[PDB]
């Protein structure tokens, strides 16, 4: 090919957690303002923003082109700093996602996506009553939709490109799973904070800054 990525290394994961963060700080306020579930007190955004800002400082400090201690450094970050419903599910998915590289140098798209697949089950276990229709929802059809995917795309750009088409169906389908979100005319607030996250990742993987 040419443009096209077939191994994250560390500074490149980096790059996706430092544009991930400032995507879904750019848009903490939108995301503040769909906050209905479970208690309406628009601050998903706030928490989420403020949970990555945690990761994103430990990155941008000890940055390293082995992904895999990246990775522990940006894990770390999350569950030092992890604030609210939203924040703490956040740094769950990114502990299990982490967890599944941390022997790596590199990662191909294969193992890009068994790694999102991870902190999909990461997250699941570490909530003790989970809920439909929420940010495990969006992140768990994110997941599935990964590992379709990269079983015949070595290209992680249209792999991201792919995850982010069917987390945002996934998104518009969560006010058919939670009442309030359809009585109140919302998609939920944490999808919607890791969907801001995954577009950055999408931007970095381009070599493009938000
Ligand atoms: N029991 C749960 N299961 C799955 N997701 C949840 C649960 N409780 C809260 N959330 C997520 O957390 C978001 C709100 O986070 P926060 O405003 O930080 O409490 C919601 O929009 C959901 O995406
Ligand atoms: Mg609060
Ligand atoms: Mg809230
Ligand atoms: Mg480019």
């Amino acid at each position: 090919g040419s443009h096209m990525i077939s191994k994250i290394n560390g500074k490149l994961f980096a790059d996706m957690i430092i544009q991930g963060a400032q995507n879904l700080s750019n848009n903490a306020d939108l995301v503040d303002s769909l906050n209905v579930y479970p208690v309406p007190d628009g601050d998903t955004g706030t928490n989420m923003n403020l949970t990555m800002t945690s990761g994103r400082e430990e990155v941008e400090n000890n940055l390293s082109k082995n992904i895999g201690e990246l990775g522990k450094t940006f894990s770390k970050g999350l569950l030092m700093g992890a604030r609210g419903n939203s924040g703490v599910i956040l740094s769950q998915l990114f502990r299990g996602f982490c967890k599944n590289i941390e022997s790596e140098s590199e990662i191909n798209s294969k193992l890009l996506a068994e790694s999102f697949q991870a902190g999909v089950e990461t997250a699941y276990k570490a909530v003790m009553k989970p809920v439909e229709g929420t940010i495990l929802t969006v992140a768990k059809d994110a997941a599935q939709a990964a590992i379709e995917k990269a079983n015949n795309t070595e290209d992680c750009i249209e792999l991201m490109e792919y995850i982010i088409v069917k987390a945002n169906e996934s998104l518009e389908n969560t006010p058919n799973l939670l009442a309030v979100l359809k009585e109140v005319g919302v998609v939920d607030s944490g999808g919607k904070g890791l969907l801001c996250v995954y577009e950055g990742f999408l931007k970095a993987l381009k070599g493009e800054k938000v």
